[PDB]
């Protein structure tokens, strides 16, 4: 099922299922970074500072959709914190944005990165998928 998308454990649970995903802490702080790709070439798709409660989740979004999201949830979705605000938003994980939407945005950020950061040949070699399974049924 849908986790509540409110803890690091919730985020791990989603990212652990995504092919070639890797956790690191490349800063000096407690910023957990999820990257996708080869061990010699991996690209960030989600970040959160694990010492903050509630967590803040940064992720990549199509610019148009980021604009919509920020208008639909202005108190909970901000331009990406210390990130390229053309492509990143930061979502407060306090229960104010539906878990199912959050899950999909997290999977979406991963997909976008595989599309933008890797070529068709790369995605074939490594085996990065065109779409993701384990969408929930309605």
């Amino acid at each position: 099922l849908q986790t509540p998308m409110q803890t690091v454990d919730d985020l791990r649970s989603v990212c652990d299922e995504l092919p070639h995903s890797l956790e690191t802490f490349p800063f000096d702080d407690e910023t957990l970074v999820f990257k996708v790709g080869y061990l010699s070439k991996s690209r960030m798709y989600a970040l959160t500072d694990i010492t903050q409660d509630p967590l803040r989740l940064s992720l990549k979004v199509d610019p148009e959709r980021g604009e919509e999201l920020r208008q639909a949830h202005p108190q909970s979705i901000a331009p990406g914190y210390h990130l390229n605000k053309k492509h990143w938003v930061t979502v407060t994980l306090d229960g104010t944005v539906p878990a199912e939407l959050l899950g999909e945005l997290l999977r979406g950020s991963y997909l976008l990165v595989t599309k933008k950061g890797f070529t068709k040949a790369e995605r074939k070699e490594l085996g990065l998928p065109d779409s993701l399974e384990g969408g929930s049924h309605h």
